[PDB]
């Protein structure tokens, strides 16, 4: 492996904010190579009692390689921070792209369910579930391909309610939110309220409560806008369907006529 510790380390301009810490630009001051450092403090992660997600993360993102899965390079800690050495993802968040844009045509939409899709099935493949499949934590590489980062709350499937509770429900299935077993049809669901959401500008159970949000996730309470044609309304009403068996599986989707006529391969 190889020690790595701050001082090897340039850091630079702030890319964002976390719960537990910022992420910043770094520079490794041997070979030049530009990362990302997510700092995690070490009070904070304690006090929440989530620090085995933080070793899922290392465990589980550091074993994976996919194009369309951002690399995690290993990690180091000193007195009050853990430090993981991220796989720079230079054109941003789909989140900052979706703000920019508002919302995105047929052909970005079924580009990226694609991505998705193929980074999903390499882990569904290992029973890596992710769970946390939301735009901030999809990230675009310097072609504009997508990644999937942020895999403190994966999991190998079946699972349960594992960790503490939660925050946004948008893109959580019921199953989840409701604490029973679960498996890889989670992210299947996710990726169901993503292709809304990147047609829509807006996820399809949004809800000024937590609570009424949850409501509208159990009952499975969404409608469409006219604009939003009838393939996509097809792609998104098969994956989002209470009964976890009932979703497809992601070769389905893969080839669905809607994904196949928009996507760029
Ligand atoms: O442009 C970004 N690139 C990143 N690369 C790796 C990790 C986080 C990021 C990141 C995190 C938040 C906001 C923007 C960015």
């Amino acid at each position: 492996k190889r020690q790595w510790a701050l001082e090897d380390f340039e850091i630079g301009r702030p890319l964002g904010k976390g719960k537990f810490g910022n992420v910043y630009l770094a520079r490794e001051k041997q070979s030049k190579f530009i990362l990302a450092l997510k700092v995690l403090f070490k009070a904070q992660l304690e006090k929440a009692g989530v620090e085995h997600q933080l070793r899922r993360e290392v465990e589980i993102q550091s074993h994976l390689r996919h194009p369309n899965i951002l690399r995690l390079y290993g990690y180091f800690h000193d007195a009050t921070r853990v430090y993981l050495i991220l796989e720079y993802a230079p054109l941003g968040t789909v989140y900052r792209e979706l703000q920019k844009l508002s919302k995105f045509d047929e052909q970005r939409t079924a580009t990226y369910i694609t991505e998705l899709a193929n980074a999903l099935s390499y882990c569904h493949s290992k029973r890596v579930i992710h769970r946390d499949i939301k735009p901030e934590n999809l990230l675009l590489g310097s072609a504009g391909e997508l990644k999937i980062a942020d895999f403190g709350w994966s999991v190998h499937a079946p699972s349960s309610r594992r960790t503490t509770l939660c925050g946004t429900l948008d893109y959580l299935p019921p199953e989840m939110i409701e604490g029973r077993m679960h498996d890889e049809k989670v992210d299947l669901w996710s990726l169901g309220v993503l292709c809304y959401e990147f047609l829509v500008g807006k996820p399809p159970f949004e809800a000024n409560t937590y609570q009424e949000t949850y409501k509208r996730i159990s009952r499975v309470e969404f409608t469409f806008p006219d604009f939003v044609t009838e393939g996509a309304r097809d792609l998104i009403s098969r994956l989002l369907k209470h009964n976890p068996s009932q979703r497809p599986m992601l070769r389905e989707v893969l080839e669905h006529p809607w994904i196949t006529a928009n996507s760029s391969k």
